[PDB]
């Protein structure tokens, strides 16, 4: 079964299109990521991930990634794990912090915005 | 100036241990960590983590990375920024997201505790 | 119009219900809360809470509260705002986080999780 | 022994002042906030807040609360613990959730900014 299977191209529910490539046999991935939303007003563009997967009980391994966004100063890094339900369908349940950059270690209090997405396949 | 540079062993105000390995030119690296704690009942290993920085007006950029734990189901990605501030001591200022992982999609609403931690390089 | 009133019984995503109180004219409510899930393994007990609303631009205004578990040590706090789309229907847009009493100092980097919510009201 | 009541003046390492007035029975408190920081271009003023205290094993009770700010469109909320060291010393460790109003429901995602303070008790 490749249920499950991180390798593909996802989308969440703010549209954003994500693609992660082959593991490698250490769990390792890579990637790319389209936003469809920013908080610069910055043209977005595609950029590169980096994350690794726990090893496969039922259960889907944790895994996270950290995006390099090619258009901003910031950093996100996502933390998830995938589900399968009744009908096959495959969800990654994901939490992320977005980090930007700033001037001064005093202004680090309000570097970091937190949220969640929810992945689906692209059919 | 080698300033900032996370290549380099950090500690947390925890007590953690990190190493970064030296960055590939895309702004890769790979490097492992020590946790002083945890938040199961399995004895801690060192564990390889994999991030992304950044590329380099005076400020470090920011940089991400996951740590797949090797003692534990769960994964960690830890997001910040690298100061130095005026008698030339660097600070790694970070936020992080720890998700276990669950059986089932209905408990992912609990899976994900955030905290920050506070390195310095290691003498 | 009564659109987005914060006074109601709302539901969440979880099928937890919250009733809020109205609003004295400082802002403040007060109501309970009645979640579907537990990260304990005692009875689910409805739960006092008590929060405050910015003043009333087209935009709703932000709310924060704190429920006062009756059932478990910790304490849980929802930041969010109200939101009409097309067709009339209101969405509370919340991020919370959940806090567990911990026994000393040192196990505090473990008590909090976070995550999110979207309420509607019950019909 | 009034060690770890939370009825007083606070401040934290961001240099903010925080005054909590006397619990009610019920647990509940008010008091106001002094932030030392803001991410708004505005003037600071000081904010009232609403919040309440979970009942009093040696550990002291989980809180939180929600400050309505006076000069901002935003909601912070904070959740914590008290700790009492070898020394007497008390400490307040918290973490906070500050929600920006945002114009439209699609831009909720970046509406959420997540971090710790610690207080100590202002001699
Ligand atoms: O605005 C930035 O500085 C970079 C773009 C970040 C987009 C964020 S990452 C988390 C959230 N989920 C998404 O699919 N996009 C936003
Ligand atoms: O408990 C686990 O499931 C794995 C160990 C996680 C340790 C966390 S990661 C964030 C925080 N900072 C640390 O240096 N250690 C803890
Ligand atoms: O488990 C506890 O210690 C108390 C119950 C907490 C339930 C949480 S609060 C956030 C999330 N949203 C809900 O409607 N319920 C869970
Ligand atoms: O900028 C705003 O919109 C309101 C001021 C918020 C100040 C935040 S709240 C969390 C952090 N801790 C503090 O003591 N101040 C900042």
């Amino acid at each position: 079964t490749r249920k499950c299977e991180l390798q593909g191209l996802w989308r969440n529910e703010l549209g954003s299109n994500m693609t992660i490539s082959a593991l490698d046999v250490a769990g390792t991935f890579s990637g790319s990521y389209q936003t469809a939303v920013t908080a610069t007003n910055k043209q977005i563009l595609v950029s590169p991930l980096k994350g690794a997967q726990q090893p496969p009980k039922g259960q889907q391994p944790t895994f996270g990634f950290t995006v390099q966004w090619q258009f901003a100063d910031s950093t996100t890094v996502f933390v998830g794990q995938c589900f399968v339900d009744r009908r096959g369908k495959e969800m990654l349940e994901m939490a992320w912090l977005l980090r930007e950059e700033v001037p001064s270690r005093k202004d680090t209090w309000k570097a970091t915005r937190v949220g969640t997405n929810v992945f689906t396949r692209v059919k």
